[PDB]
């Protein structure tokens, strides 16, 4: 059951005048595609605490990269899901080198120690009990990463994926899919939305287990015929997103690499970027 908003005092949304003419703000199959423009955060805040939201954040620290998460998590406490309940779960080989990283009211922070892209297996079989039980949204990101504006309630939905930040203008002969028919990831010239990044998908925990399950399946299908997706996890993810619509997309803003690609007219805000 859902209670009502309170009384709200913000500018009335007006028909004859679009939020943003210079991009696509919803797919064929009736998604928001969110851009900076297209959405009151405080009614979406509203909506979201109302339900008492609470958002799970998987990232993976394996090896060397157990160094990009004192910037990662620090960030994401200035930026991500601030005011609403946040579970990181940070899954590692080096459960000691992971930063004591200061965290806001209402945020938590689990090391899962793992076996010294198989992020598809952890997040679905292994975990299914215990992110059902804790959290009513999972996020999963890549760790090379830093938060620099905002990343909200806005993003959460049954499903997304976001747009690949060096595709989104491309058309789709030129995505990089999979192309070999011998793959469960095979998807041909014809076919294809949007090419999505594989370092920031989620939904509902539900969802994202049905995601990452046949995703994990597909991959295993591929290992023993001999194959292996030429973006690998993120080859399988585009597959299953073709296949089984988003229902929210999130704009580059979500997923961005200055340095490779600058600051482009489209983009109000650089919300979340690759770490060099
Ligand atoms: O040795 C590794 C390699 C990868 N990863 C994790 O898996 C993602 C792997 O993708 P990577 O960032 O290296 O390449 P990209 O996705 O930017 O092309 C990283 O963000 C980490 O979360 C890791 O923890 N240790
Ligand atoms: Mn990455």
């Amino acid at each position: 059951f859902m209670v009502s908003l309170p009384r709200m005092v913000y500018p009335q949304p007006k028909v004859l005048t679009p939020c943003r003419k210079d991009v696509l703000v919803v797919t064929p199959w009736l998604a928001p595609i969110v851009w900076e423009g297209t959405f009151n955060i405080d009614i979406l805040n509203e909506q979201f605490r109302l339900q008492n939201t609470t958002i799970g954040l998987t990232v993976f620290a394996i090896k060397k990269y157990v160094a990009f998460l004192k910037l990662f998590l620090e960030t994401a406490e200035k930026h991500f899901m601030v005011g609403h309940r946040v579970h990181y779960y940070v899954f590692t080989d080096q459960p000691a080198a992971v930063p004591r990283v200061t965290l806001g009211t209402g945020r938590q922070l689990s090391v899962l120690e793992v076996g010294a892209m198989r992020r598809m297996e952890m997040i679905s079989d292994f975990c299914e009990r215990r992110f059902l039980s804790e959290v009513d949204y999972l996020v999963c990101v890549d760790v090379d990463m830093e938060f620099r504006d905002h990343v909200g309630v806005e993003i959460l939905t049954p499903l997304f994926g976001t747009l690949h930040p060096s595709f989104y203008g491309s058309s789709r002969e030129a995505f990089t899919y999979e192309r070999r028919p011998q793959s469960q990831a095979y998807i041909p010239k014809d076919e294809g939305d949007f090419y999505y990044m594989g370092a920031f998908f989620g939904g509902s925990v539900q969802e994202v287990q049905r995601l990452t399950r046949a995703c994990h399946q597909a991959m295993m299908v591929d290992q023993a015929n001999g194959i292996e997706a030429v973006w690998h996890d993120e080859s399988h993810l585009n597959k299953y997103l073709l296949r089984h619509k988003p229902t929210k997309v999130l704009s580059p803003e979500y997923l961005w690499d200055q340095q490779l690609l600058g600051w482009p007219a489209v983009l109000r805000k650089l919300r979340f970027t690759a770490v060099p």
